[PDB]
């Protein structure tokens, strides 16, 4: 009906505590009368400036502005409107599209991040791929993607090289996953698998599913998509002439690092949890989370059989950088969210500093901490049945969740009583 | 520092919505300025009187009184202080003493509710029992209690009387309970049981334990004591000349109905829950709960093998009334707190209407139901380790409780992994 | 390697307790040695015949048969091989095709149960629908289904009639569900809503989803399918000349009774739980559960505002039978697992006896009991993530389930700590 | 009835797989015929000796012995009887006495472990204290214990010294615990806190309670007692001339380390779980657990504010050894169950190696770990209501426990719904 504002009122003088006059200019333009509680304070925490009061005001713009001007006549502030309030995040699987296509699609992506590649044919490829993923509607499967003989041959080259180095120093869990794929996905030197097949495989495995895209445009919204246990992909490939170094994550990147790790139950869980943090997360909070993701997913360093092995997506997609990180001259601390919260990094050169990991569970634990540690006006949960999020803002929502929780509990109870 | 009041303000005219003048008299005597949000309302729920604004006022008594007078000059009310706020309840086992015997001790009880018995001997007995129960400090065991030959002979008489009709029509669970007692408690025709013995028997059995009580003075505090899984016990006996009908619950009453019922795990827990209702519960809510106890505990009918049986404590303590209730001429509905909420009853003659019970579980269930729909500014839980109450007023308390819950949970989980 | 048998040995004489000779014919043809424990018994349970010993025998068919013959020479039985042990049930959403088409497809169904209709066009419709549903592969969506103007007009007629009687006595929850459909699904008098759209709506609602079916061939496997929260649907319609009475469930049956109820969260859960019980249930147990389904799903009688309302699928798929059941002359007992375990019924005449329902939760409860009461060699659970069944046969499986359980639990914990 | 044996059979030759002859000598003396399954094996695990068959035998001693002799005539072993099988442990708070006094009491302890002390008065003190503690019956309160002025003065001396050095390097949580004592317990320089007072304070804090003991004779049974959250304590004093170094734990030891630590909730629970490990645990397993206790309870190092602080009982009971451990010249690893599983140690001089602790939670975790990987034929749990152990040997016990678990769960649920 009327025009409501949001709390942003920091005057300059300290006298605006009861404001001593301005509650009247609030009410004379139809303010409100709730339970009042704010008096002179800051006794143990001395050195106190003016007090942050939130005199909410919802009337026509003229009256609210005139009364805020009246306050600024005696105070030194006006209640500026439009509180962003953790700007936004979706709630349901389908909604992962419009808010995120409208922010990540119908943008003409130049050939490569390096300005200009003499790959007009690649330009055709990427444009057509985009105009496949662009109009993607959730729930509908993905149309088949052809591949010419050149990306075929390069997939083959990298298949060989990588498989050649796979037993070498890689995560044995990743490696048996890869074997499972090679026998199930359709991983072969000659032929490169589609995404629909492998993604359906993964759905049976973990329920995670791929999604197609051209640009990562919002790591924020990217991490959001992953919160839904849905991974995003770019069905196009590096330049053939760029087989080993990837100037940008491609199929060789994703299909090779990400998925043949993502197959794990609890590791995929952890991956999801990362996104679950990101819901509506602030710009700099988003940056922190994405930064974590950097040192923990694309660039993740496990420890198999007591000795250290590698499990990072990009690492497990890189050929020579793979060897680089494995070598000693790159530094490896251990994983910590805070230590990674502002841990610097570059993008192109062979990254050196790393956060070694020993247990996916431990990663989950530090995530739980930092996320809980991440301030939040709310909380969220993911329902598996609906595949959608569970808004957690009230004791009542918690009750709603734990109801079904206890349901499954007694289910296990009856099951156990039955067994034996 | 200052003098705070509680929200009791209902004017007569409807103009006091913003109070229209009285916020000024609030602030001129040092009111407070927090977030205000309340305006004229009752659009869909039309036909509305004045609005209930909560303008708290914590200044000196003169200032608050003068400003409330200023309001009542234009409004038609004053913010009445001293909110009772669910008057009181304890928190810890030992605390069951001071505030509850300040209200239930040092009251000189005459001989009986009937004015005057010519049983000066019974007067001596009652006085001495009291001056034992009087100075009882929690945790310390109960001193031994002697019993002259007459209450002995009567205990024997009643033992016999019941024992013949005991197996008849009673709750088989209570029956085998008394079996375990007669073989363990010391229940015998000749000798009367002490109370500490059977008390220990219950602590091993269920953790419930006795407490000496002279007067029931507060069913409220009585139900409270129960909430702690502690049942106040009478250390005194009906008149010998009053063997069958007791004008008041005695050792014969409780020793025979209550304890050989309290033997059950879940039924004891249920009893406890009834107490858990009583926490600070309002006077009339207290009356409702006590009423519930009436038709549910001393006077309750079970149903063994599909045929109804007796399980009410007083019933399981009465001899002739016992025959009355099991007979057809008294009415028997089924248990329902709401149906029992204002279900009438007398006390002296043979009670007719009963709320039959199918299973203790059902009782627990509708108890949870009413307790929930029992309005309460809070909630309470019982810590089994410390035997204390668990104040439930914030998500944080719930959190700290469910923490230990999960602890025991994974304890079970590890055990399970171990077993087999 | 060798040929193993299963325990089917019930001799006639009582001597085979230690077998007294036949352990030797077991071993001379390569018997085996676990912990030997079986002797003469049945002391308190006197009147005992021969004892059931399980001397497993895994050798070539000649040796096992010859030794069983040696036993039958002195005993009176042979260890009959190939114990089916509720021979089958699927585990994953995919397998819901192979064993399920192999059990329900490639069977040429005549026009209707009544031998012969003069509806060659209906025969064409049924054949084409089948040869759509026949080749259904899991995960792939359902191709569109056209509808000629006659089923259109009849859908319109029934839409009207039913809508004319919707407020009449129908489940108000179901009814508001239908409102959500009419505003969301595409429920309209003119047009027949497809299955894919409404089923997607349902997945958002409940996660349940449809599956095309022509022949119900196995109610057993039908209930199995629904255990996966997947309802088999018949994309065809009753005879136009048979608008009100349906000799067989059709779209007008299913879309009109089933889904406008199934949309409830907990009721859908309960429905699934039924199937979960049926998971590889035994033939007679299958009959029992299907019988239950009869009186509890298509024909279920709810109770809104304390007065009884209708909520059975077939009921709210029936037009005049719907009026029949609502009337008094058909009997309505209350829902009971056992009373419905063998409650008789016919199929054609307007059914009389009903099992009135007061709360879906109570139906859940009676299920939980009877299911648990249903003996099984094991138990099972449903994972929502993988959408697959969880086999429960060992403490270890219970453990691994409880692990994720506690995971979600601590998720709630951290959320709770965060909120507020 | 008959005489049963236990599985102890390891022949020498490899021929005893089906025993090839000895099943007959078993059955001719009334053997038993259960389901048998074991043949020649060790195909993937080649290089195998004879097979371990469990042919039990319960007939009179003559038959079992003669048939075992017949086996040893052809095999090379006899089924040795009397399997101790984690020899014993109590179950309830009461039984903690007899099976533990019969093993740890009525033993005349000499003056000191060092043979001969000219402390005849100390001998009197120890004798009288024993003849108080020895005949203690569980649940009964503790008679008062006097102390002459000398142990009083030395108590004061150490109170001063330690309190002086308490702020130095100690656990801040422990330190505020000490403050809580000094203000509530009766911990003061001049007068020494009794045991009953502080034990009550602990039942308030945690429910832990002390118990008088002269000799620790069975660390096994000692740790068992602690599993009940009950700590055995020695109500006598070190030699006055031995104030700083104690050749043995005394009140100056226990009152100073143990109780001012146990005040923590989760640390108390952790301590309890340690005892929980000890349930019937084997001799060398007992040694392992006690060894753990050594480096983790009397001698443990915490880490407050990131810098290491002390929290070991004996450490915070030692004065000069206290100064020793905190200093650098002794080694301090971190707490690791396995690294502490067989970590060597001495007793008398100033111990060097230490297993530093970051959080009590960490200890809880590694305890859960080792306990799990501690083999046990079963599991156990502790009921708070009954204060007694919960046997875990079958799913059904798990069931009945998790039942109450879910009970408390929905208790929290109803509370949650109520709150707000
Ligand atoms: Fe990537
Ligand atoms: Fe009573
Ligand atoms: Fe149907
Ligand atoms: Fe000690």
């Amino acid at each position: 009906g009327k025009a409501m504002l949001n709390l942003l009122f920091s005057p300059r003088a300290t006298k605006p505590s009861a404001l001593s006059r301005a509650v009247k200019v609030f009410e004379t333009f139809e303010a409100k009368i709730h339970h009042l509680e704010t008096r002179p304070a800051q006794r143990p925490r001395a050195g106190g400036p003016h007090l942050e009061y939130f005199v909410r005001l919802e009337v026509r713009r003229g009256d609210l502005a005139a009364l805020l001007s009246g306050v600024r006549q005696v105070s030194e502030d006006v209640r500026s409107p439009a509180g962003p309030k953790v700007p936004w995040f979706p709630r349901k699987v389908s909604e992962l599209d419009k808010c995120h296509h409208l922010v990540t699609k119908f943008d003409p992506d130049l050939d490569l991040d390096h300005p200009g590649f003499s790959d007009q044919v690649y330009r055709q490829r990427r444009k057509l791929i985009a105009e496949i993923a662009f109009q993607y509607r959730h729930g509908d499967p993905i149309p088949r993607v052809e591949y010419t003989a050149e990306e075929i041959a390069t997939w083959k080259e990298v298949y060989t090289t990588l498989k050649g180095l796979y037993a070498t120093h890689a995560c044995g869990e990743h490696l048996e996953a890869f074997a499972l794929l090679e026998r199930f996905s359709g991983y072969r030197e000659d032929n490169i698998p589609q995404l629909e097949d492998v993604s359906r495989f993964l759905k049976e495995r973990t329920g995670f599913q791929l999604r197609p895209v051209a640009g990562l445009l919002s790591a924020r919204d990217f991490l959001a998509s992953l919160a839904f246990r849905v991974f995003q992909c770019t069905q196009y490939i590096r330049h053939a002439s760029s087989p080993m170094h990837s100037p940008e994550p491609d199929c060789c990147h994703e299909l090779l690092g990400h998925v043949p790790m993502l197959a794990d139950r609890t590791f995929a869980q952890f991956s999801q949890d990362i996104g679950l943090a990101s819901l509506g997360a602030s710009d700099e909070e988003i940056e922190k989370l994405s930064t974590l993701y950097w040192f923990t997913v694309e660039f993740g360093l496990c420890k198999q059989n007591g000795e250290v092995k590698a499990y990072g997506a990009g690492l497990l997609s890189s050929y020579g950088e793979l060897l680089h990180c494995l070598s000693e001259e790159p530094e490896i601390r251990a994983f910590d969210p805070e230590a990674a919260a502002v841990q610097p990094y570059q993008d192109q050169t062979y990254q050196s500093v790393y956060f070694v990991s020993e247990s996916f569970s431990d990663a989950k634990d530090k995530l739980r901490s930092y996320a809980s540690r991440i301030q939040r006006p709310f909380s969220v949960k993911f329902d598996p049945y609906t595949l959608a999020i569970d808004v957690l803002d009230s004791p009542q929502a918690v009750r709603r969740s734990l109801e079904g929780v206890q349901d499954e509990l007694d289910t296990l109870a009856h099951a156990l009583s039955a067994i034996g």
